[PDB]
């Protein structure tokens, strides 16, 4: 026959022999007599306002669309479980990790970053890989990317970043002057631009890319003892990327390639897994790391900070409804249950605010009562009330002020955050001159071969070539700065294009 | 001790011996350590963006308020049951009425009409008395008033009506020029203005007023046989009104008088009931009624159209949460289950549209999934999908187009509306000159005594007195038109004020 | 150099020698000191809540996206003028047409129909061609398509139609079972499916397709005299379509092909025009047309109803801001100024309601104050007040009720709609069995050659081939019904695919 | 005649002799023929969906209401000017203060705190007194109260505070158990509870109360030199309070008393003014003040910190439209132009976030483009784009990313915030045991007479009397703690009530 994505209504149906279709209703639950013909006066007369079946249905249609995600708009989702397989209780007191063999439910959305909702899956772009955990200490969202780093170290430059990756305000076209204006003007961006224009620029579907936490977290054990960490969830399927020729074909041939693939795997019993690892950095090694340990354009070298296994991530259930379980999923970085905690990472500190900020806009004030976003494995008790589309019982008649003499919920000291000491001037510190090339240099000399170096250059120039020459000029200087051949392998190509 | 309204937290508490308060969480379900002290650097330092407990909670606070109702903003609610006690199956095939002794669940909101949310209960104003029925054929809402008529016969004049009852666009004050400008300029308004300034202008709480459907419905039996009807739900408690002296005191002494009373009745076991009656008018008597049978400024005389009993309305359960079960209740006139159906009543035809229109604005696109507004006694199956704050499973993976070969819901012919014949020119027919006084005249001569006539005059002038004299002049002419003493009992008083 | 789309920031800049950049502010208008570095305690400390520059900017970012259009989501816009060139004042009293040589300003959005915002321009799909006119009698929107017909004759089937053209509720993929389930089950759809899979399925950009009003309007002259009409705006550029091979390339090579082209034309001085024609049908010819004159699956034959010239449509100004002048443009069918007026067309009667319905959702209650949607060539005076994001002066302190003694705006009798007579039973009339093939048959025998017939078959099957065989079976029967060779040229191909 | 509030439409009219009312339109600008009669088939037929005049108008009605303010919901506004009259340029480099005689435009909303929109003006409650300044360095909002202190020192307790001042979640009534539960459980609240139940609990209208900044700001001169400050704007009209007997009468007699008065003053030429003063506290006196200088339950004694004059606040223009210029005014604390700057005040630090947070909810993402909220005296240039109801030109085609090579706006170093040093542990510091009585004690012994002390007791108990006795018990202990007679003057009264 065909692939399961395709046999969907076929199966929805096959699955009801206990048929006799339900009665077609309005949303008030009133049964409908004819839903194929509006109510008129005479067969060629006008439409009655009394056709409250027409307006019910139409009124709902005209209201189906919610704003798409400001970034990472296009994606795929699925459900499965995280299972502990080693213990790190030394490091963390978090329930999710509390005992080998433990399983917590998880949801996952894969996505690209700049394309809007009808774009093609198979484009060079970073790739979102978000994991929501339904722990007993509430949800813990780990909003990762398939890259261990990023383009920038200060959240303040993010709007701009993204603006320049999107489209011209006048033209609505993608503009290389904007792409390359930004990047060349901010070379802290070289580390990841180097990751992006390499073979991993475009994964073969979601199942063949790694997920990284990128940021540095802080893990706190049951004694008050803290350490810094990095999460890596590696693919059990391997790395597999699509050549750029392969990607052009599929972008037209199957814009949704990655959704189809993810659906089909799971459907046929071929469940993707990823192994979750943590690198750990004590507070002292942190005082000596030759770089800012909290700098998103930086990785922690594995000879120095070897990876430690934590458990597995298995994806084994497809959505029944996309809209309701993938379009409405809201991942917040700030959803950290006791034992996990943010670091001074400038980029992380702004994600603390942004995610819930846009969730209240896109979805609504109360988007945490959306079945899928509900910490259902825990028990919510607080003094928050009311607000639009308030679904639950709104916590009944329980005292809504704190504190009170009437047995309403109480705070629990064992959940206090970890005491840490900060001294300094309230000022805005430059970070543009932190080291922009070392790690980059090595990446290009020792992490990537010669084929790859020839490739990462052609791909780069293949795009760069369309900015204005000034922009080229500056772009290449920066490249030149990371390694002289990086620079002039690129100029060579650019010359020949130009 | 005190009244139950007052012993509320006292009881909420008493009711948990199985105490040990719940753990105070964030909305993600993460447990909180200190909710009385924000996170700072040093005890006199600044507030960290990392206090994602502060912003969670605050973010929810700043979002608690939804727009209040455009009219009827202030009110009380409660739950109970409708029970059949006589059969009218001759007249109607509606399930709610299907068999003596049948009980359907109902909700009820009482309200005033012009005051905004913090106004006083005990003011002269019409009074909303809405009943939502959770029938098997979906919800059936009967959005009635405590008056059998209204001020106007064309929905097009409603915005204006209401604008003039509210406040000045510049001043934000209540303006008698606007009240009396409108009313005197539109004398179709005399019938109800006469009801409003009489002793029934202000009921003693909700429990001592009648509820009326006002409009003319159409009842259709199991044979295709139709008749026109009027619903009357009379108080089993009696009529009881508060003198205007009593009402001034309470407006300051207890702005919420009616909420307190309704709460307290039910709480102490004193359950209000109302007997529901129907007047019936055949299609032929309709062709001969000396007035427009479908004219909201008109009642059907009971010697001519005696009342027929239908069942009882008992209120026996108070809300646990006001916000969630009274502020979020949405009554739509258009929620008529098979066997009940609108008439050509101009005022009714516009309510068909307006209620769901503002419900999608105030509450949201999907306000019918709000637990209390859900036709829970029925089964919703249709082709509507998606939309903001989409709570259910969004009907899964079931075919979303109609028609289809895949067993998705189907329409049911037995729910077709009733065939009726209309012939005419598509035009806008005046209705301002329909009879504006007869029924009014009688009302004032034979329905109300002498005490009452002396009273309805003083009350009228007591307010009228503050418009400009032109407005008075016209106001009184109109009154003069309904009965010469109506007019000059009023001028007499106005002279003495002026 | 390069194409003007591309030299945009280059020109924005070149255009300011009167430079010295403005001071970068917050939205409160407070000047910013460093917008590249957040405010922290110590260079490696945490982010202060006092960085109200961070949250201002971020808060705005997280809120940039509004829901996209339920259909026709992806598009291009531009401004220009309509100019009268012949007079039809016999037919219409509309100011826009009042005198040869008259020019009214117009805006225009081109779009596809099913793809979401990041889709490819160059796909087989109908094509929106909307024209907003800023007349003195208010705006007149003519929301046309590049096709004179459509798939369905009853608005009630539209949600479904569209649902089946979009994506599976479970899978989020495009599903041929849904495409072909619908269409084969509703053969009234054959007329336009035949237009769609022919060479005009994909125009070469927007400039080389015709625009049609599709529906039948009613034109009313200065005497009260009415006639029925059809609007046709033909391209002065010619017809030009892209082969399907050409379209695949460009869908990947330049998803935005049509935006780029429209931008570039106008930018370089190559202004597209279209000639507007009207077919006219008297009320009597309407009583005899061998079909329902008001049936969207039907054209009025030009030998019978020759076209009459009206004026020209010239596009000569590109947007400065896409978001603000193309994403926020709202076209409402119901925006008909005196002299133009809807017919009993079932599809038209539902568009009366739907457009403003979704505009109040997507844009907001007051989306008619969005500069571009403002009838700026007229003067708005009414009794509507208040509402969210109320921009103007809200009409000051002017009486807000109607009628009134205080000189507030008044209605004008000369704008009454045209008296017309309707007689019949209030019922829901089938329309599925109206003639589904004749016009189709001719189309295929005499309107299209042999090359074209060979092509329209291959294209059809080329897609059809992926439904389940039942669906094929039914699809082909229908085709067989319109002409036996239509049917079996298709079966032949399908056999060879299958 | 009568008061100007009352002669409003009378004047609106009188003011147009250049009459001939405008033509009544729809919002598309289409002229209306009959707005008093809907469109039907036959004079007693049903309502046509083609009455797109009905739905336009109705659709707008059903959408008029926006959520009211979470607190301070009910109020009055007006416009005028701030004028410099002494120089404090030593202290501050802010343009508003730049030179004696300077005048900046200002807006002002007065309000109460707990009542919802239809409540009575003349109730015991704190009183909002907000001032928006349209300076050249953007708007500077000074969101003050008529009290120099408040009930709490940590924003985290605010939701709760407010919850307990409002109504029961079950009952919707005002509950003294909640009022007095909170307050007695948090005695830091004694300072202001003492202010609130004294004669200043209820001002005689807005014109006879002082305005205070309450919080401690930081003033920074042109050298980088900082100092801490407190703003006091004293009434030039004097203090005048209404007895509680007077207030009961007016609450029923004229719920809007304060709006009427403010309107009428200004209208008749009687312009209220207030003199603005600043107390200054060097960073060193701050290191020695025997209390937390940044503690909202604390004033800075004037013998120690004498007041220094700054300029005058004159109110001289009433709104034309209330909705558009008072309901839609949005004051943000965070709107501080260079030279003014927040302190470590915990309560202030949370207001930084909250105001704009709820403005984006109530009004919308872009509420700063609402004419009245627009920093019109400055020039907004930034990288923020798009968002719902985006009114301006959205800044055209100007580069939307930062930084860029294309002359788009730039940041200005002279606007950097003031360098300050903080050292400490990231922890949550208690503040409940800071001194809760001293200042209170004095207040009651030396600031208030004997009449007043007898009064402040009766008023207190007069309300307290309705909590449960436990609550009383604790309440009085606290009072006892501030002065033994405070406590037992109260017990005496409570005994006699009880
Ligand atoms: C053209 C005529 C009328 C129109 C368009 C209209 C419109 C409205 C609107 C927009 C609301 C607010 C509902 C909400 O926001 O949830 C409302 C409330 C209400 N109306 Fe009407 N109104 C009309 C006349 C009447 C009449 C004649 C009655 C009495 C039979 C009535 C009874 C009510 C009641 C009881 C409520 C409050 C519902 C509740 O308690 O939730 N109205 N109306």
């Amino acid at each position: 026959n065909r692939d399961p994505a395709s046999d969907q209504m076929k199966h929805w149906k096959e699955q009801r022999a206990a048929q006799k279709p339900d009665v077609l209703t309005t949303g008030g639950g009133n049964p409908v007599g004819d839903k194929l013909n509006s109510l008129t006066v005479g067969p060629r007369g006008p439409l009655l306002v009394q056709d409250v079946v027409f307006t019910d249905e139409m009124a709902h249609f005209d209201r189906e669309r919610i704003p798409e995600r400001v970034v990472h708009a296009k994606g795929a989702g699925a459900f499965g479980y995280f299972e502990v397989t080693h213990d790190i209780t030394r490091y963390s007191k978090a329930k999710v990790f509390e005992h080998i063999g433990k399983r917590t439910p998880i949801a996952v959305r894969f996505s690209t970053v700049a394309g809007e909702s009808g774009s093609a899956d198979t484009v060079r772009d970073p790739r979102g890989f978000a994991v929501k955990f339904y722990t007993e200490d509430g949800n813990w969202d780990l909003v990762g990317n398939n890259t261990p780093i990023f383009f920038i170290r200060d959240a303040l430059l993010f709007p701009s970043f993204i603006h320049s990756q999107k489209r011209n305000p006048q033209t609505h076209l993608k503009d290389p002057d904007m792409v390359w204006d930004f990047w060349s003007l901010r070379p802290e961006s070289l580390h990841q631009v180097s990751f992006l224009f390499s073979d991993r620029g475009i994964p073969d579907g979601h199942r063949h890319m790694d997920g990284y936490g990128s940021h540095t977290f802080k893990l706190v054990n049951a004694d008050g003892e803290a350490v810094y960490c990095k999460f890596h969830y590696k693919t059990d399927q391997g790395i597999k990327n699509l050549s750029v020729e392969d990607a052009a074909r599929l972008a037209h041939e199957d814009p949704d390639y990655g959704l189809r693939d993810l659906f089909n795997a799971i459907a046929t019993g071929n469940y993707p897994s990823w192994t979750l690892y943590i690198q750990v950095m004590t507070f002292s090694e942190a005082e000596i790391f030759p770089f800012n340990p909290f700098d998103l354009t930086k990785v922690w070298p594995h000879g120095d900070y070897p990876l430690i296994p934590v458990g597995k991530l298995v994806l084994n259930r497809n959505p029944v409804n996309y809209f309701a379980e993938v379009e409405q999923l809201a991942f917040d970085p700030s959803n950290m249950p006791p034992g996990i905690e943010p670091s001074p990472d400038k980029m992380l500190q702004g994600r603390l605010f942004a995610y819930p900020d846009t969730h209240r806009h896109r979805l609504g004030p109360n988007y945490l009562q959306i079945p899928v976003n509900c910490p259902y494995r825990a028990r919510v008790a607080n003094y928050q009330r009311d607000g639009p589309m308030c679904m639950m019982d709104n916590q009944g008649g329980a005292p809504n002020y704190y504190p009170n003499s009437f047995s309403a919920p109480e705070h629990q000291p064992s959940a206090l955050e970890h005491r840490t000491h900060f001294s300094g001037d309230v000022q805005r510190f430059n970070s543009a001159n932190d080291d922009n090339v070392t790690q980059v240099r090595t990446f290009y000399l020792k992490v990537l071969n010669e084929e790859q170096r020839k490739r990462l250059c052609e791909n780069i120039a293949g795009h760069l070539k369309d900015a204005q020459l000034f922009i080229q000029k500056k772009a290449v200087k920066n490249f030149s700065d990371v390694h002289p051949e990086y620079g002039s392998r690129i100029q060579a190509l650019l010359d020949k294009y130009n």
